[PDB]
């Protein structure tokens, strides 16, 4: 079975919109989304379909760009740093589950370097 996906809304959690968060959706996510290596990260890992039955035995804080995108569209975050942490969790989980040089890891590393370039400068 797959676990329930991470929440994309939470009425207990305060919402906010900042220039930097609009930018993380408008520019950073929506450009990463178009990368040729983006597709494995556009939705939660379906460990049933991919025959990775050990995935959620190892990965306990799963994160993906589909969840991030919905969070950004919902103004789920308080600030840009909260969103950047979700990106880092997504990359870090892929390096934890897989090994250096794996095809998926090369994909994650391409996106990560592009992500780092894009958030080097955020709007004021
Ligand atoms: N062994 C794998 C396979 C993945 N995948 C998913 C679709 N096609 C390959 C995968 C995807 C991720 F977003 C993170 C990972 O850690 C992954 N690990």
């Amino acid at each position: 079975m797959n676990p329930p996906p991470p929440e994309t809304s939470n009425p207990n959690k305060p919402k906010r919109q900042t220039n930097q968060l609009q930018y993380l959706l408008r520019v950073v996510l929506k450009t990463l989304w178009k990368h040729q290596f983006a597709w494995p990260f556009q939705q939660p890992v379906d460990a049933v379909k991919l025959n990775l039955p050990d995935y959620y035995k190892i990965i306990k804080t799963p994160m993906d760009m589909g969840t991030i995108k919905k969070r950004l569209e919902n103004n789920y975050y308080w600030n840009a740093q909260e969103c950047i942490q979700d990106f880092n969790t997504m990359f870090t989980n892929c390096y934890i589950y897989n090994k250096p040089g794996d095809d998926i890891v090369l994909m994650a590393e391409a996106l990560e370097k592009l992500f780092l370039q894009k958030i080097n400068e955020l709007p004021t």
